[PDB]
């Protein structure tokens, strides 16, 4: 496919609202100022769908944001863009939908793309600051789906708000960021992050929600330690294993009882160092013969700060516990205003295998085809 391309250009995109009016951002010429938090999902048709926060006015988290979607049917050479999910537009300074997590799955025979984003309107502080209510009244977690290969998206009426309210100890919940997965048994699984109510000692926890149809969701009874909460889950034999953001070394836990109890997973626990503050990272599995190998992307953060330099691809040997840097695909110092995030996507359509990444590059979202690295990754078992 193309080796590298720009999916969304900082200060170079113009979006229209649901009425057809142009959204005037703070970028030059009234363009969208900054893009963050990329999520990518590839379909059985080879279609690449990329989601990202379109932070129209500033890179700040508490700002005016819509979820943009870019679709490529030519291997990432050209992109068709639009807004997939619009914020409520209650507050022109703060209304937002943010931090996408997507899943491409076959739900009862229908290939579907799901995108889940957190939604806020009047909260002006970071989401972790709201722990008085269960749940926070300004918050919501919305799910949209596409059943036509990423062309149109529509809201799914879900029971997610209900399960959170019923739990009673969760102030807000968000996807783990990047991509979720469909288990071997067909269940849809979104890794999640959660801010607990003020009474709970642990402020953050990680877990997941699962569903068979994408409409009715469930939360398991247990909780995994929170750390930097952003996380991805992979299926390994009869276990679900997560890979969590943490200031310093990443953490990885395993559940053998479907979310009831979690224990450290040695093969990936404390293997990659993201240094100061930590960063979101993407972790997926790639089959090789009858075995599995985990591919992972996150920043080396050579400056030990918010610049999160050197977004790299790592291979994790799930059997021996060995880790190897495969490719430092973005060996640059990022913009401290918001940098370092990424999302990997592997797919084998018939006999064609592709490994793609999407990542933050100074306010823009870039795409790279990393398929040439597959033989090396696949040998790590
Ligand atoms: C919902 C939300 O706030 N998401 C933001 C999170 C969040 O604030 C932290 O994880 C603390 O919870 O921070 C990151 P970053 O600043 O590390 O790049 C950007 C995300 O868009
Ligand atoms: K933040």
């Amino acid at each position: 496919t193309v080796e590298k391309s720009v999916v969304f250009k900082a200060e170079g995109e113009h979006f229209t609202d649901q009425k057809g009016n142009t959204i005037v951002g703070s970028g030059s010429g009234g363009t969208t100022k900054y893009f963050r938090i990329p999520a990518m999902c590839t379909t059985s048709k080879g279609t690449i769908v990329v989601f990202a926060d379109a932070r129209h006015n500033t890179a700040s988290d508490q700002s005016f944001i819509d979820t943009a979607a870019a679709r490529s049917t030519d291997g990432g050479k050209t992109w068709n863009k639009k807004i997939a999910i619009y914020n409520d537009r209650v507050n022109s300074k703060l209304s937002r939908v943010m931090d996408p997590t997507c899943i491409v799955a076959n739900i009862q025979g229908r290939e579907t793309i799901l995108v889940m984003v957190g939604k806020w309107n009047n909260n002006d502080k970071t989401w972790g600051a709201y722990r008085d209510k269960a749940p926070d009244t300004d918050w919501d977690l919305v799910l949209y789906k596409s059943t036509d290969d990423g062309v149109t998206f529509s809201k799914v009426e879900t029971n997610i708000h209900d399960i959170v309210t019923k739990n009673g100890t969760i102030s807000a919940m968000l996807g783990g960021v990047g991509s979720g997965l469909q288990l071997n048994d067909g269940k849809l699984v979104f890794p999640v992050q959660m801010v607990r109510t003020k009474n709970i000692t642990t402020v953050l926890n990680t877990s997941f929600i699962y569903s068979t149809d994408g409409i009715t969701w469930s939360l398991p009874s247990g909780y995994c330690e929170g750390f930097g909460s952003e996380n991805n889950i992979i299926e390994f034999n009869a276990s679900l294993v997560n890979n969590i953001r943490n200031s310093g070394l990443r953490r990885s836990f395993e559940t053998k009882d479907f979310g009831k109890t979690w224990t450290e997973f040695p093969p990936m626990d404390k293997k990659v160092d993201n240094r100061n503050h930590g960063v979101q990272g993407s972790t997926i599995t790639i089959p090789s013969g009858n075995k599995l190998v985990a591919a992972h992307s996150s920043a080396q953060n050579k400056n030990n700060d918010y610049t999160r330099s050197d977004i790299s691809l790592y291979a994790h040997n799930l059997y021996s516990g060995e880790v190897k840097l495969i490719d430092d695909f973005y060996p640059k110092v990022g913009n401290a205003s918001g940098a370092g995030y990424s999302c990997l996507s592997y797919r084998k359509n018939v006999d064609k295998e592709t490994l793609y990444v999407v990542y933050e590059a100074n306010g823009s979202i870039e795409f790279q085809d990393l398929s040439r690295h597959l033989p090396v990754i696949k040998s790590y078992n």
